[PDB]
């Protein structure tokens, strides 16, 4: 039954459910009041009645209005209006689910502390869950998880998973050496990593002095190998290194395609070149979900690699950066967590209300991606991208609930002893189990969701597409990056006859000013969005094929070195039905139209 | 003028407020859903009045309201009852300011990301001036500072600046080595903080060259020095040394005296006996209150030696760790950010209602080290602590704005280019601006809060002391482990005549099991602590003078390894008045009588 509304989990782009809102939060709040009024029933009220209505009271409640009052001006005159159903088409940011916003305040006012249980035994046991439902939304059959501050904090947590997992073979030889008899220096920093836990697990009495010898130590940094990223990493992933003591030195960026995924070719050359030089490979990442184009790296054929390159005697560590597009693996799960079948996607989408036109939407390349990340070794999710839930929260998961050992300190009691961060709200747990709770995480809720965002998606592409605009006595036409793999469609702006590729971003970068909070007040932008510069530098001639379709020599290419894109990540609830985009279209049309005739008059 | 009535910034220990919070709440939220109605008036409510009154609508509310049902059943059967006015005496949680409680539920409506501003313009200018808020609050002239997530990754990011900072001096030697020419590879290891930016700001155009050769290289992390903290550390600070590089085994802990604060001669010892080894020192930690002690190590004495030591040829950073008290500096500053002289403190306290009994509150030595803070290169300081803001949010302060630019990535733009992390609620931003903006940061607020905190932990301090319980033909008494140097009041409880360690540590730790979630619903409990185990091995026979004041000998001490103290953050903010406690002082007699009553039959 694919019979839930996702209209009323949103307050709503015009407010359409504020009274609900209101209603349950009041509800909520007087819950928890009644709570604290019959703990200990017997204890007097502290503050009078007398004071309550006393001068002092009046004068301090009257300054925090006044403090609450400038707040309220500044909040409502600078804040993005990306509740809008169809005028927001940029960042990372639409509606946020009610029932998340409703269960953060209820569980603000307990503020527990998830760093112990003592402090939080309720918020802590529906992080448990919440960590669970993680590893299942993985495929995961014995994973765990936890939510984290960000995801630029869960990559690096999963970095120094990677890292002291690459150095325990070493340390398992200077502590143990009877678990590594008769393996070269060179087996050891290539073990898979099932092998590692389940020699670190044999070894029960001494995991605690086989870790004291690991990267924890500070040593071995720099033998445990090169970090391969896509060269579409987000800079979570330079700084990780950073942080960790590998280092930005020893982080190796692998090419992309024109799809702006990595080259699954020169991934190899690159990690066969490495071996024969005798460097490990400390990892790679693949990127469920661009930053800027919505591209999803082929987590199938990475895996396949490594099992090729198992054979050779080559093993990398995957870890799966899905901060934006984790929580979409719920468009292909069925209510029993069984991954649906390809051939039966679209039948299946259909009986659960998952998309409004019976086309295909997904391709086997990002389905079978999506599924492979099943066996990588951790997955970078983030609450607050797509499983909207509010800031700030994000989250981790690992493949085998024994890696949380090789970074934990001395329910998983001070659950602060399996994470990397301290103190985390038990609210921001209560939101995210709120929304896990009333949208499941298969296609019977989350599906839902995520699929709205997809065919929003796609409608704005076909809208791109067959765009031209006559501004004054010129001719301005709208091209897309690429077919977007998930929910990011990616587009420039370009005079017919201007083979500047200089100017066609002068172009596109004046309409992010009007398009933004650059040029006037935003409560009167009637269309914003994102903008991002492809530059050789960071991404090589990937841009060229597209900018050889506009007309663009490689020798302008070269010379300009960057090509400015517009970004929308279509993150709407609002856009699924072509009846109700095409109310909002020739909105963004009217808009785009005026900001054109600003720019060139 | 003290005219602030903080019993009006709470909601109450009987909800005595929940009227004013109700009403605030609802007037912010219906100013919300205002803005957005009147953003883009002429569009159409997207969600039709009659699906709003829809069976697919009331399925899905009604699954929302059980699923909030479920949460709050849940929160309101284990969560902890601190916001009572005398039965919690434990952790480092009381009731939050009702000013960023409602702030943050008002901001959390536009959930704007404060890692950029085009995501949260109105939120980012809030955290930019919360940071140069920090900043004064450190009396810092041109300092900088932001929000981090917790405590723990603010101690990261500050030996994120540390470790990158020792290492920038041979870095010059390899970019520009025109920067420190005749400077032997010692002195690089031991210039002064302040030299180093002002010869990295020299190097305008080569700043960022030269900071590819720093530790951010991967390269120099065990040459940059040993790190230096308390024996009575956070374990932040053994995990930041695993992060950041540094390793485990390159962290020194300086010995504590009997007030569990830093030996200074001990201190002294170890740093020059490192430099004839010829070691360098990447830095010491000053903390400002400890975590189960209320411990406040002496910034003054740590900045002094380091004058001396400077012209011997040996400089280390200095980071103060007041995640706890941080906020109590406050007490200290008077309507001018001046820092009151300790002559006039009492006077001027009196005239500001900072305590309500013209005593002396604070030492010589706490103020003195306070006041030093200002001469150290970075501190932490939590929100969520003593600034009774809701979690989870954190803060870290630097001396010198300019040292942002040693971690710096490419108003603050993209703020998450100075920060460790990433993606941030800009509503915890208007949390603490919002309370930062009631409640001033000096004597005219802060002040206040923090003195009722004071206050009512010397009432608990006098009332254990004189505490004797005869449970059967025994007879119990309390002892005070020692005299608060901030709000932490930690105690002990022995059978008068049972030589046995082991077994006091056994009351104690039954103690605990009665007074916590572990026996019993904490619904029913009429008084909840905490407890902590301070144990040779990592406090050293520091607890001896206190275990040897009770008739324990030397042997017993080494025989059990560990002394069972029970720790009382008093962090209530209605103790302060000597009648209120006198009212909940017989509760909380009652209750331990009835506790020892039965772990006794
Ligand atoms: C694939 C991928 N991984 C990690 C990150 C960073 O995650 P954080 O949660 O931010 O730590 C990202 C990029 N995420 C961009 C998030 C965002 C949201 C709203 C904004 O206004 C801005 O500027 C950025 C990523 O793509
Ligand atoms: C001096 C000092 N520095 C840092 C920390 C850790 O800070 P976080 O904000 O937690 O990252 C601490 C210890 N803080 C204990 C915080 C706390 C609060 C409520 C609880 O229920 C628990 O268990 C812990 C510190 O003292
Ligand atoms: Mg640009
Ligand atoms: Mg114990």
């Amino acid at each position: 039954k694919g019979e839930m509304n996702l209209n009323a989990l949103f307050i709503g782009d015009k407010a359409e459910n504020g009274q609900l809102y209101k209603d349950l939060l009041i509800d909520l709040v007087d819950e928890h009041l009644g709570w604290r009024q019959n703990y200990m029933p017997q204890d007097m009220p502290v503050i009078s009645s007398q004071e309550r209505t006393s001068k002092s009271y009046e004068k301090t409640v009257n300054h925090m209005k006044d403090v609450l009052n400038e707040i309220s001006s500044r909040m409502r005159t600078h804040s993005v209006p990306w509740h809008t159903a169809g005028r927001y088409w940029g960042h990372m940011n639409s509606e946020t689910l009610m029932p998340s916003l409703l269960a953060y305040n209820f569980a603000m006012l307990w503020n527990g502390n998830n760093v112990a249980y003592e402090s939080s035994p309720a918020t802590s046991q529906m992080e448990e869950e919440v960590g669970h439902e993680f590893a299942h939304l993985m495929s995961y059959k014995n994973g765990w998880g936890h939510i984290v501050a960000d995801g630029s904090l869960a990559n690096l947590e999963g970095l120094w998973y990677a890292r002291n997992i690459k150095s325990l073979p070493f340390a398992m030889k200077e502590v143990k050496p009877e678990l590594v008899a008769g393996k070269s220096d060179w087996e050891l920093l290539n073990m898979p990593t099932k092998e590692i836990m389940d020699l670190l697990e044999s070894a029960e009495d001494e995991i605690d002095e086989i870790k004291a010898h690991s990267a924890r130590s500070g040593k071995h940094l720099q033998a445990i190998g090169k970090w391969l990223v896509p060269q579409t990493k987000h800079y979570s992933w330079l700084k990780a290194a950073d942080i960790i003591g590998i280092g930005l030195d020893q982080v190796i960026p692998v090419p992309v395609d024109h799809n702006y995924r990595m080259d699954i070719n020169e991934l190899e050359k690159i990690v066969r070149g490495l071996a024969e030089e005798q460097i490990p490979v400390l990892g790679v990442v693949g990127v469920v979900g661009s930053t800027e184009e919505g591209a999803v790296d082929s987590i199938d054929k990475i895996i396949a690699l490594r099992d090729e390159l198992m054979k050779d005697g080559i093993y990398y560590y995957v870890h799966v950066d899905a901060a934006y597009g984790g929580y979409g693996r719920a468009i292909f799960l069925d209510e029993d967590n069984n991954f649906i079948p390809y051939e039966d996607l679209q039948d299946v989408h259909e009986e659960y209300g998952v998309f409004k036109e019976k086309k295909e939407h997904i391709s086997r390349e990002v389905y079978d991606a999506y599924k492979a990340i099943e066996l990588a070794e951790s997955v970078t999710i983030d609450p607050h991208a797509m499983g909207y839930i509010p800031y700030s929260a994000g989250g981790i998961v690992i493949q085998d609930i024994r890696m949380r050992d090789v970074i934990s300190y001395f329910i998983p009691a001070l659950l602060g002893a399996y994470i990397l961060e301290g103190s985390k709200a038990g609210a921001t747990a209560a939101s995210v189990w709120a929304a896990h709770h009333v949208l499941p995480l298969n296609v019977a809720g989350y599906g839902k969701l995520i699929g709205a965002s997809i065919e929003g998606s796609h409608h704005f592409y076909n809208f791109l597409n067959d765009l031209t605009f006559k501004v004054g006595d010129k001719e301005i036409e709208v091209h897309t990056l690429t077919h977007p793999d998930f929910n990011m469609v990616d587009y420039v702006f370009k005079e017919k006859g201007n083979d500047d590729l200089v100017a066609m971003n002068k172009l596109n970068h004046d309409v992010y000013d009007y398009a933004s909070y650059v040029k006037g007040n935003i409560y009167n932008n009637e269309f914003i969005t994102s903008h991002t510069d492809f530059a050789i530098p960071d991404y090589g001639n990937s841009p060229l094929k597209f900018v050889n379709s506009l007309g663009f020599s490689d020798e302008e290419w070269n010379r300009a070195g960057k090509v400015t894109v517009l970004r929308a990540a279509v993150m709407t609830p609002y856009m699924n039905d072509k009846e109700e985009f095409d109310v909002y279209a020739p909105k963004i049309q009217a808009a785009l139209q005026e900001k054109l005739e600003q720019i060139y008059d």
